[PDB]
């Protein structure tokens, strides 16, 4: 059984340490990548951890897939923050590509970068390539003529959350601020579409606005084509899937480590217009996403099924943080919802 919120252990008997994670399937096995968290403090001592399974119940430790660097001044030197890793397989190159949220050593959460690394094998080791803010010099495809010409005197908009500040954010003030050096990227995920095009989905503009950016054909860089959605909405922790033509994304709000009400977002084209729907969680404690925060949606295409993965964060001992895994169910109109079960089994 899958017992959400309990202590899960690997085949050696050690607590599973793979937070903010996601999963892929390759050559007959599932690989689970996530943050290696410490028992005290919050910044990783090690990097990105990996576990493998044939059955989704029994997990073998494969070791650290992307390690912090021992080189002075390196972008991923020990002391850097590495969060919310995701791995995708590129069918054209035959490589495994990892993207993650990086903050440079000693700089807090200021830098707001995405990083990319590559492996010939699913478990690693992965080789770091580069990091940065996203699409320097490019405007979003859906920013209007009028919005692009506006100018915003920064001395006039110092106080956050005034009516004039909120309107300015909605119309793209922080896009223009960050245009030259690139858009900010904190919480993030990846999605490979049915045409083989991959997308990098991230919280941008001081976490206020979601952006969706097309990747190059090798998945190692951005093309310049991107959209911005829900400006000022403070959507975080994105998880995404596609079913029968329709895109579905689950997010949290922005309340630190505290659980909050999940949001459901939908579109009929990845770079088209998106809409916000009610909280997909139902039943007791649905108002706090069952004490969790979204991380990934795993498809099982052989069954036409989908499963919701979340973290149950314990900020006072982050390594003791737990996992919530629950089936996605669908209503009469095809819209996904999620119920809590103490114990359930895969078909
Ligand atoms: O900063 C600490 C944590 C991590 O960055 C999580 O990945 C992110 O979802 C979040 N939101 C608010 C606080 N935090």
């Amino acid at each position: 059984g899958i017992a959400s919120g309990k202590v899960w252990r690997d085949t050696d008997g050690n607590v599973i340490n793979a937070h903010g994670g996601g999963i892929l399937f390759h050559e007959g096995k599932y690989y689970w990548f996530g943050e290696h968290r410490p028992a005290s403090g919050f910044v990783t001592e090690k990097g990105i951890n990996c576990y493998s399974s044939t059955d989704l119940y029994n997990w073998k430790s494969e070791g650290i897939a992307l390690a912090v660097s021992e080189e002075e001044g390196h972008d991923i030197e020990k002391g850097c923050i590495m969060e919310r890793p995701k791995v995708i397989y590129n069918a054209k190159t035959g490589k495994f590509v990892m993207w993650l949220h990086l903050e440079l050593k000693g700089q807090g959460y200021g830098p707001a970068r995405a990083a990319v690394a590559v492996s010939d094998s699913p478990a690693g080791p992965y080789r770091f390539i580069r990091s940065g803010r996203v699409n320097p010099g490019a405007y979003p495809l859906n920013m209007t003529r009028k919005e692009r010409k506006m100018k915003w005197n920064p001395e006039e908009y110092k106080e956050w959350w005034t009516p004039k500040w909120y309107e300015a954010i909605a119309k793209g003030m922080f896009v223009k601020r960050d245009l030259k050096d690139g858009q900010m990227s904190r919480d993030m995920t990846l999605f490979v579409d049915d045409d083989g095009k991959a997308y990098h989905i991230y919280s941008s503009e001081d976490n206020l606005t979601l952006q969706i950016a097309e990747l190059a054909d090798d998945y190692l860089s951005h093309t310049g084509k991107y959209i911005r959605i829900f400006p000022g909405g403070h959507n975080e922790a994105p998880a995404i899937f596609k079913k029968e033509g329709t895109y579905w994304m689950i997010t949290s709000g922005c309340t630190g480590w505290d659980p909050n009400k999940a949001r459901l977002l939908t579109a009929d084209s990845m770079l088209g217009e998106w809409k916000q729907l009610p909280n997909p969680c139902v039943g007791e404690d649905a108002d706090k996403t069952f004490g969790g925060q979204s991380t990934y949606i795993l498809p099982l295409p052989e069954k036409g099924q989908f499963f919701f993965m979340a973290d149950m964060w314990r900020p006072k001992s982050l390594a003791d943080s737990r996992y919530i895994w629950l089936p996605v169910q669908f209503d009469d109109k095809g819209v996904p919802f999620i119920k809590w079960m103490d114990r359930w089994n895969f078909d």
